[PDB]
Parts: C-alpha cells; structure tokens; sequence
C-alpha cells in the first residue's frame, strides 16, 4: 500500500499502483490506462490465489506460463504485483497485459468476415498453437471467447478460465490420454463459426453435443472409436444410430474450396490423422501469409518444480519470489 490504492470493483476491493487508472470490469478482470507505460491495458486480479493447494498451484502455474511464452499470437505479461511488503501479507496477485480489444465473438456478431479476413484470423491462430504445442502445452478450451482480437484484426490467445461446443470428442469422451491436437478440432469448429457465421456444433447437452458431431464427421469406425473413448464411454456412442459422413462442401456451400480441404483435416474423430498446427500453415490456404521463417517455435517448459508436491507456503514463497523477479 505504499503508492498503492484501494477500490471496490466486482464487489471486491482491489489495491493496485496508482499509475493504473480508470479500471472498468471487463469481466475478475479490469480494464485501465496505465500513466507511465502510456496505453490501455487489462488487469486480472486473481481469485483468493492461496486459499487452497489447487489456487496456489494454477496461480504458480498461470505466471510461470505467461513469463515462459513469448509470441505476437499469445497473450505476454505487461508487468505483475502484489499490495504486499512481505511473505506475511501476500494474499493477493495482478496480471496486467496489453488491451487486445474484443473477443472472437464481438467480430463475427457485428461483421460477417471475408474469406480474406477469415484466412488471416485461422493463420493466426494455428501460427500461435504451434508456439504453444511446441512449449509442450495444451489449451484444452481453445473457443471464441479465449481468443482477442485487436481492430487491425490481429490475434491472441488466452485462456480466460459454451466449451463443449469447440470441444474435442476425446476429451468429452474421456480419453485421458489425449495430445495437443484436440485444440485443432477446437480451431475447426472456430473456423467453420468464421465462414457460416453461427457454431458448427451448438449441442444443447452432452448427447445432443455428440450427435450434431457425429451427423457431419460420421460414425466412427470400432476400431477407431475404441482409440478416443473408455469402456464406459462407448456405450452413449454405440446407443446412438448408424449416421453416414457428411460432405462438407454440401455444408459449407459457397466457401473456398481450400477452406473446405482444410476443415476436412481438422474436424476429424481419430486424433492421429488430424492435421498439426504447424502442417496447417503450409496449407494452400494460408499461401497469402505462410513465411517458414517468421513461424517460430518456443522454448521446451520445464514442469520440474510444478512436477513435485508442496506445502502451500511454498507454492506461496516460490510465487513471490517469481512476481518480484519480473
Ligand atoms: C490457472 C491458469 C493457468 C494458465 C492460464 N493461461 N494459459 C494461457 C495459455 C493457454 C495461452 C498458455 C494463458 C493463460 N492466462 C491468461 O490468458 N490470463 C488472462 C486471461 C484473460 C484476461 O483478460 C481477458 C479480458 N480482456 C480481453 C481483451 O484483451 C484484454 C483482456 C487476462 C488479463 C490480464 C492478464 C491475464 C489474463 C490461465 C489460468
């Protein structure tokens, strides 16, 4: 509290530096103008971050991520703090980051996007994914609502923390052993909301959720279906009847053919045909913005301390340590 000062936003007090100024909730998540770095920024204050094992460890985690990945396409750490002079009366987090805008939804609701439009947002976003998925990270609620989008139309992921809607058949069906490409079928069901305006699978249920899938992509085959799902979870698949694949040009009717191609690689029920983030950049589809050389890869993440069981006051100490460090 030395230069510190005091609010009540959401109904929850929230002590920041005082070159912050004019937070409006977005969401807890506070929009501002900080003074000395001269622009608009947002400011995330974390939720109770050491009031359990859990909350310490995705607070520890969230930094730790922000600090690692460093790319146009990802969400980057302005700076971090705490109104806390010591060990003692650290009990509170902020992130602060630049202001990205809107979300993926606001774009499609006011402005149906050309093809032109729609090529740039997707290469963005795979160009982003293959710097996360080659950190060895996974989004696992990759969707409109985690994705900014600044008015120059340019892209940034971000996981906010409905889903099921961009939501891998594996991860619902409980694969728990899932890999990264799960968010390739979320970017699909994305790019497909891009081009028809409305989401591809709006299941109003668990069922209905696999049904609208399974209409489009097809029943799956047993051998493939008994590499996506548990023994329990064939059974709601196997309930459903025999429905035949849908082509999606008869589907996406008046899209670019190249388009299409591609979401027939993405929007597909065995994860290991499914396209890579960095396959799909090649795509004939991005030819207008593909470089090799301007889509790099980021650095391996090290797990080995989050990989290890603590106390909460050192999932405590460790955070502060990693705060002032920044
Ligand atoms: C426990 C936990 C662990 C990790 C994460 N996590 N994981 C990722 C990956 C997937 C990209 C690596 C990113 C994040 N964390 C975030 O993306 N955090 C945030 C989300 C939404 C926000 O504000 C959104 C509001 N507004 C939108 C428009 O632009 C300005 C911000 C934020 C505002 C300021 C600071 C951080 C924000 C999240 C939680």
């Amino acid at each position: 509290r030395a230069g510190f000062y005091r609010q009540e936003l959401n109904k929850t007090v929230w002590e920041v530096p005082q070159r912050l100024q004019g937070l409006r909730p977005v969401g807890s998540v506070c929009s501002a103008y900080d003074a000395r770095l001269r622009q608009k920024v947002a400011v995330k204050k974390l939720s109770r971050p050491f009031q359990s094992l859990i909350h310490a460890r995705r607070t520890y985690r969230e930094l730790r991520l922000l600090k690692h990945l460093k790319h146009e396409n990802v969400i980057g750490l302005l700076d971090v703090f705490t109104p806390a002079t010591s060990i003692e009366d650290f009990s509170e987090v902020y992130l602060v980051t630049t202001l990205m805008g809107a979300d993926l939804n606001n774009i499609v609701k006011c402005q149906a996007l050309s093809d032109e439009h729609v090529q740039f947002l997707v290469y963005q976003l795979l160009r982003g994914l293959k710097y996360i998925h080659s950190a060895g990270i996974i989004h696992r609620d990759l969707k409109p609502s985690n994705v900014a989008v600044n008015e120059d139309c340019e892209l940034r992921i971000l996981d906010f923390g409905a889903t099921r809607w961009y939501r891998a058949p594996e991860i619902m069906l409980n694969w728990m052993h899932y890999n990264q490409t799960v968010d390739i079928w979320s970017v699909g069901c994305i790019m497909a909301e891009l081009l028809q305006g409305k989401a591809l699978f709006p299941g109003s249920d668990y069922i209905d959720q696999l049904k609208r899938i399974m209409e489009v992509v097809g029943t799956p085959s047993p051998e493939v279906l008994a590499k996506i799902s548990s023994e329990h979870a064939r059974t709601y698949i196997q309930s459903l009847p025999p429905m035949p694949q849908k082509d999606l040009s008869s589907i996406f009717r008046g899209a670019n053919p190249l388009a299409i191609d591609l979401l027939g690689r993405m929007l597909v029920l065995d994860s290991d045909q499914r396209v890579s983030a960095a396959e799909a950049l090649a795509h004939a589809y991005f030819s207008q913005y593909h470089d090799p050389e301007d889509e790099p890869e980021a650095e391996p993440y090290d797990e080995s301390v989050e990989a290890k069981e603590r106390t909460l006051e050192e999932w405590k100490e460790l955070t502060y340590q990693e705060v002032l460090s920044f």
